[PDB]
């Protein structure tokens, strides 16, 4: 769509013979950024989707007990996420009643959908994540992008061959010892509407496949089956998909941004 000019801003200029970080690969060979502390200045990009007049779509899946998980997630997205744009959060629930009556700031909405098109007209973003989380800090614009993965948290220095992809030839989601470039958690992916759409449609196609054939990580093992096939064009850091229980807070991870819940 047409892009505004920005308004004059002050901001330390980019340094070209500095690296963002020497600890850390900030681009994939693909040359889609890999989003850490340090690497964006968020004026600028804030600037950029306000412009756009973005609208996120935060989509959680909340069903049996884990309806007891909202009240944290909705008040700590409140707090962090996208603050400041306009979010649409759409909670799929078994229990609509039991969804609690959280406090929204202004231009944030909330819609309850009972389970057992209307995304493209309405959100411009589509980001899927687990519920039983918490936000501890900024998640914001910079994570959006046609179509994004994140690391996940226990492998992000693994080698591939320890990867828990499917490795069994007979499954759709097969990936074998020489292939794949990241371990991707389902717990937080998203993108654009249209690429959101095509990455669940492929994956539910697969798993049918492999279904039919007797064939069952599950989530995890289509979906970065998918991300090897057809690159994210942004790549989360574990800042956004971490667990402080279960792996502390190493020097390599300057905030903890999205979290399990102890
Ligand atoms: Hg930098
Ligand atoms: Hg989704
Ligand atoms: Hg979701
Ligand atoms: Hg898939
Ligand atoms: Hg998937």
């Amino acid at each position: 769509e047409f892009m505004v000019s920005l308004p004059r801003m002050v901001y330390p200029q980019p340094k070209v013979l500095t690296p963002c970080r020497k600890d850390v690969l900030v681009v994939t060979p693909w040359l889609a950024p890999i989003v850490w502390e340090g690497t964006f200045n968020i004026d600028i990009l804030n600037e950029q989707f306000r412009l756009q007049n973005t609208t996120i779509g935060l989509t959680v899946f909340a069903i049996k007990k884990y309806v007891a998980f909202l009240k944290l997630f909705l008040e700590t997205a409140e707090k962090h996420f996208m603050v400041g744009h306009r979010v649409h959060y759409y909670v799929f629930t078994d229990q609509p009643a039991a969804v609690p009556r959280v406090t929204l700031g202004t231009g944030r909405q909330l819609s309850v959908l009972e389970v057992g098109r209307r995304f493209l007209s309405e959100v411009d973003y589509l980001v899927c994540v687990d519920v039983d989380m918490e936000f501890r800090d900024h998640v914001g614009v910079e994570i959006l992008t046609p179509l994004f993965g994140t690391l996940h948290p226990s492998f992000y220095g693994s080698s591939r061959e320890a990867f828990t992809y499917e490795r069994r030839p007979q499954s759709q989601a097969y990936i074998p010892k020489d292939e794949g470039d990241f371990y991707y958690m389902g717990a937080f992916f998203g993108g654009s509407v249209q690429e959101v759409q095509r990455l669940t449609r492929a994956c539910h196609q697969a798993m049918m496949v492999d279904q039919a054939n007797g064939i069952e990580w599950h989530d995890c093992s289509h979906l970065n089956k998918y991300l090897l096939r057809h690159k994210p064009t942004k790549v989360l850091s574990p800042e956004y998909l971490w667990d402080q229980q279960l792996l502390g807070w190493p020097a390599v991870l300057r905030k903890l941004r999205f979290t399990a819940v102890p």
